[PDB]
């Protein structure tokens, strides 16, 4: 850590605080994560899982009890820049280069099997150019997703699948998939989809919309973990209720990536082939 000057503190995250540092042998300004053998064989994999819209992983240290990630530095998360951005929008082109160049970032993570497992906009990370990347990617498996933050901080359930909602403790890259077509609807509406603010609200957010699920749209559904049959039986609303004004293949997109049966749900590669990305471009982001 004496290779490291702290510049200034950036962040609370899930597992520890994060900071702007300058990096004293290179000179590069990094962010630095203050957070078992298990995890720094997991971690030390990241290294290698390298990819233009994944954050880059510098180095993991490991010293006196505590464990350091260093990461590339990027000046923005996707949260402030909706925020920024609520009382015009972000443009659709922009929307639209962003969700193509995040479904490429896991795209990639996925073909090597790691799942992010949290993704919201406060791990969507961009810069001026255009770029966005996945921030934390693999770090839920290496060290849990906690109810609660090292800082007391509730974890957001808002982008969780229904599938670890409802119990699955063995699930898929599908999750990732329906976290980012939560995003995905928030950027174009300006409101969070299932803003909820505990285990049952959440999945009854989800159920109301997308209708409370069952055998035939999510076989053995019932017979999970934490299914009751006493759920309330909600009515499926239509996209166009849900996401104006996005086009409909914008809608039919969501749609495939907000499936409940995480084996119907769209895969980021076959989502990058959707005619949603025909006309996709790269846009410079007002900042």
């Amino acid at each position: 850590m004496e290779n490291f000057q702290k510049v200034e503190k950036i962040g609370e995250g899930t597992y520890g605080v994060v900071y702007k540092a300058r990096n004293k042998l290179t000179g590069e300004v990094v962010a630095l994560k203050k957070i078992p053998s298990t995890a720094i064989r997991e971690i030390s994999l990241l290294k290698e899982l390298n990819h233009p819209n994944i954050v880059k992983l510098l180095d993991v240290i490991h010293t006196e009890n505590k464990l350091y990630l260093v990461f590339e530095f990027l000046h923005q998360d996707l949260k402030k820049f909706m925020d920024a951005s609520a009382l015009t929008g972000i443009p659709l082109p922009l929307i639209k280069s962003y969700l193509f160049q995040l479904l490429q970032g896991l795209a990639f993570c996925h073909s090597h099997r790691v799942l992010h497992r949290d993704l919201k906009p406060q791990n969507l990370l961009i810069n001026t150019e255009g770029a966005i990347k996945l921030a934390d990617f693999g770090l839920a498996r290496a060290f849990g997703v906690p109810v609660r933050t090292y800082t007391h901080e509730v974890v957001t359930l808002w982008y969780r699948a229904p599938e670890i909602l409802l119990g699955c403790k063995y699930y898929s890259t599908a999750v990732d998939i329906w976290s980012l077509g939560c995003i995905f609807a928030e950027m174009v509406t300006r409101r969070a989809l299932f803003p909820g603010d505990s285990e049952i609200d959440q999945l009854f957010r989800i159920f109301r919309t997308l209708g409370t699920p069952d055998e035939v749209v999510w076989p053995g559904v019932t017979s999970m973990p934490d299914y009751k049959p006493s759920f309330p039986k909600w009515a499926r609303q239509d996209f166009s209720k849900v996401v104006p004004p996005l086009d409909e293949d914008g809608r039919s997109l969501l749609s495939q990536m907000l499936h409940y049966d995480p084996n119907k749900r769209i895969s980021a590669k076959a989502a990058l082939a959707h005619p949603f990305f025909q006309d996709v471009t790269k846009p410079v982001p007002h900042l």
